């Protein structure tokens, strides 16, 4: 076990879905898996794992900031074994190209954090998922009628920004929402030789100022 | 209300607790405070007002991590009007003049974060806490008969760390312990005019090589709780 | 007419091919463009326009480096009114899961550059090509049978790297090659909202130092050509 | 012997008070100490060592600027063996709570400086005072009746800074004033495992305009000199 | 031989003239030497040795950019045995010093390259040419008439640049011109313990917006090519 | 009329020689100077003005560190109005090309300091010499026999380095010795354009750790002294 985790080694089946919220992953347990288990609880930071159309699929919270993500997802990989893991979040849309509820595949994440310097090098690491996820996830949304937007998201460690006036750069560069997570869940699996992809959400357009049961179908599908 | 504490404006006492675990938060109401009350709970992260000795005090969970951690405090002392926030972590020593279940009061709080240069124009901010907190602290801890240890922590955006080879650096340099909130308290408390403090128990030594059980994180440390709770009285 | 480029505006067509070795894209023109005509040669850095399989395609040199590679890019895109760039060059395996004659799709750009940095608030942006392309080359490869690598590229300032020991910690955070230019194509697509994409024929591989003969260079490479012109057809 | 200081090996008491000026030195020794002795005078910075109240104490000048004061600090802790270090300066306010003449106790100080960075992993380094020392400060003060203002101060290399509408932001993260040492004895007493703090008077107010003259930041700080003199007794 | 230059070691002289462009080292190789030999054309890069008035001389083409230029200075200077390098070029003006038509001597050459930093452990590489080139190209120009404007220029990754907002504040610390490629070739050389120098003519005003005409471009620049092969003799 | 010069304005001439050492300074006023006066002497960092051969020259001491230094050095141009500076002081040989009395004239100044940065976009400045005064030092110097060594020098925030294992790197790379200012000094004048010029004289040699004695010291010094006074006439 782990400071963090307290599954049995062998609970977690090999595909994993995430989400920074526990309570979003407890909804998906219920309402779309068959014999839905908890099997980890540490700090209120639920994780499951049931059946859907027969096949095995683990469910975990992350918390929110690359420093929480990071932690479950090393132990996830590391100690659990999870091979696959298909973050589905939320996230503030800064793009024209996208509007409330549209479900966007990060193929970059950017950050203003200092975790993938200290990573590698002090240089740029361009984070990127695994490619074949997310030709899965084009080709499964395709299949399920869900019109996906692609591009890069921001991930940052400061919800509250104090950098409000850039996100219209950020946007002409191709970012099309702010999140929180991502640019660690994607160093983390690349330094582990593990398949990671984000998916998120938009809740909010920080531009606009303007139920993802979509997402969830579409994560649960790409695993079967 | 706030998208992470769905508590209404004047539930939280000014005078507010603070853990990364909102169990270590439910253990401590239940157990010291009377007529505890939940008042906030999305993400599974909870809160709790109450009183103890008769005095009013709230309670509330931050989660792991700067990033986390800074949503928390902003949100406390911009909508829910606290004024005092004391932190009781856990943490890693690092250093031979501490072991297990010793209580740090952090001083300064280092960090690999970028999070301080964004606030700060790319210089280093010296991140500190209220200095009447802490007095108070040293205070209290010594009218108890707790000996606190005192000095830098070093906040880190990594719980596995690359860079362990540094540990020895850190210790030289006065840092008793890492963990991975006390450099975003302090500076959001110090952009946003609150007083902050954070204490912080050792529940593992990085050195010594030991480490405790996730339910000895909630049980071992309740003369951290006693002192907090006896510095807001 | 640009500083760098002598063609007219409309001699580019909208979808162009890139390498930094103009003799290169002279050989693509001479063997591959039906009609092809040479529209610009300033400072010896050819371009072309021509047919293959009856559309309409452009071939540019970008010169060697980001800082070249982004003179041309922006010339193409802001002047030429280039909409998608695909770039095929060569470059030095540093994985193990990449060999001599290796065709790599670079799904992400990392860099020793700073010029991202000033691009983009001195944060980390990560540089990335258009989805749309780097699906039409993974299904255009298939259909060619074509066994194409997917994976990062490090584009670096030095082709002499002073940080040869940092070689096997990029092949562990996958990146699959060196080269020069993939980082500067990329974020430049991105800051004026075009489609690129990099290819990258691995011509030497920089661990265990086996490299190609000058016969075996354009053997290969040919296919990765085929590639390029197919999927943009 | 070092090349700063041609004092003898137990020349100085365990106790050593510090300013940038040696002339301030010098008014505190020929004012307030019994038997007192200039025991160093290279580079015409001048320390002295005497008793104040019978008790033995050291005063020694360490010029103006991070770089100078590490020099001066880390010879008085590695060659003459002093424990304790208190720095008694002047500063620039840039805060509306602190005016003309406060004496402020810098419970951290941030800096512009790379130096801390170059020492500490490129990270962040808070560079702090040793506790005790502070308390002893913040009790003196009080049985003395000093006003005494508690915060961060922010340590520059510029005198004539390039980031005067920076000012503001770092008043509100509170830093109460502007000096050019206090970093770079915190993190050299860190380093060395010595207990240093900085006490600093208001010689400029940067939001008025006020600038006391050269003979005035010699002569005008008695109760700050005084307070210095007591936590030593 | 080289992977960027298909020379024969030994067929370029210890002294070498190095422009970016190839077809102007062409130029210069048809207007200014007797018997020249094209020596190298790698990626149309082209490389000559021959004779200005009787003395044995090589030209060379670098490319645009830092990277580039390393490329090529790195080759000859390692492999082909070359010992001063003097290169020429344009450059665009920022300053009020210099004007269209001016040919600057950089006697130091500020950068936004993250690459020195990479090459001197991340400070700051104050990239110089060799002394005594300097002074023999001032000796040579007081003797030839020619006015030589003397001070820093700014080697940038970027063309098309995204500062301009800074040009009045480079130009205050005497930067005269921004170009793309000296703090390259200067670091470069000081790595290798090689000799060179940068002179730059003001083909563009990025201030005033003053350019000069095509033809200017092709036939204003004779004074700083017999300048630099004077100079060579 | 500064808070550290006491000056009357127009005591100073506008060629001023300095030395970080005010002990120095007044050596040199003592035995080279005509009718020399006293004219400043805030913080005992002495400043002079007299004649050497019939024309006025002024000395001043500026401190050990870049802010120290840049203090001194803003207030002269910008207060006092000199507008030529010749610094002259001591320096610590990281290179085999120069020994223990050698004089070094520094046409760039490298550092470890953050001051450019801030000063300069946080980009690379290239911390240069004028180059008037650096041809004036090798025509006065080969006038008097002085086999003067020309190369950088690394400007440092720190007397006892952290980092001694880069200074063959340093070496490498032209840096003749380490002292503590030059970049500062050159940074200064650039910003307001003034004329300077940094030579140091190797006192000690930080590879093979030979030191001149301390009489010894003080015949080697004179030789630079005249040189500085000889290139002020
Ligand atoms: N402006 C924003 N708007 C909506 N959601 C987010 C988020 C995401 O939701 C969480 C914050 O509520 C966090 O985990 C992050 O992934 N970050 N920033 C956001
Ligand atoms: N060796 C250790 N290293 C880093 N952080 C922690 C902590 C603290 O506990 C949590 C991580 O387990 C988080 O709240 C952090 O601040 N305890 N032990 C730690
Ligand atoms: N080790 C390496 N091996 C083969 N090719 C390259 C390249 C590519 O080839 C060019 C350098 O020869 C340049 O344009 C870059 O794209 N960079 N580094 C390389
Ligand atoms: N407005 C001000 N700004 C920066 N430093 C100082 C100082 C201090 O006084 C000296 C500079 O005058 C040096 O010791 C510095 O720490 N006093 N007033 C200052
Ligand atoms: N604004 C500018 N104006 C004129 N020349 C240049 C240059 C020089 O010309 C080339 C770009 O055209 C480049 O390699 C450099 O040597 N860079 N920037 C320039
Ligand atoms: N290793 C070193 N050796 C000799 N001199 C110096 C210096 C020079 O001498 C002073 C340090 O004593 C300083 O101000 C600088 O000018 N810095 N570092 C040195």
């Amino acid at each position: 076990m782990t400071p963090h985790i307290n599954a049995k080694i062998g609970d977690f089946y090999p595909q994993c879905l995430l989400c920074g919220d526990p309570l979003r992953v407890s909804y998906i347990a219920k309402k779309f898996l068959q014999d839905a288990k908890e099997i980890t609880n540490v700090r209120n930071m639920l994780g499951f794992s049931g059946k859907y159309k027969g096949r095995g699929i683990s469910l975990m919270g992350h918390g929110m900031g690359i420093a929480s993500c990071t932690i479950y997802v090393t132990e996830l990989i590391k100690t659990y074994q999870v091979k696959e893991l298909l973050r589905i979040g939320t996230c503030g849309a800064i793009s024209p190209k996208v509007g409330l509820k549209d479900i966007i595949m990060a193929t970059g994440a950017s950050t203003d954090s200092k975790t993938n310097r200290v990573r590698f090098l002090n240089h740029d690491l361009s984070a990127t998922p695994d490619f074949e996820l997310s030709l899965r996830a084009y080709q499964t949304a395709k299949r399920l009628g869900i019109d996906l937007k692609v591009g890069n998201v921001f991930s940052s460690d400061f919800f509250y920004s104090f950098e409000t006036h850039a996100f219209d750069l950020m946007a002409k560069y191709n970012h099309l929402a702010i999140e929180m997570e991502a640019a660690g869940l994607y160093a983390t699996a690349m330094e582990l030789n593990a398949k990671a992809l984000c998916l998120c959400s938009v809740s909010d357009h920080l531009i606009t100022k303007e139920s993802f049961d979509n997402m969830i179908i579409l994560a649960l599908e790409m695993m079967s």
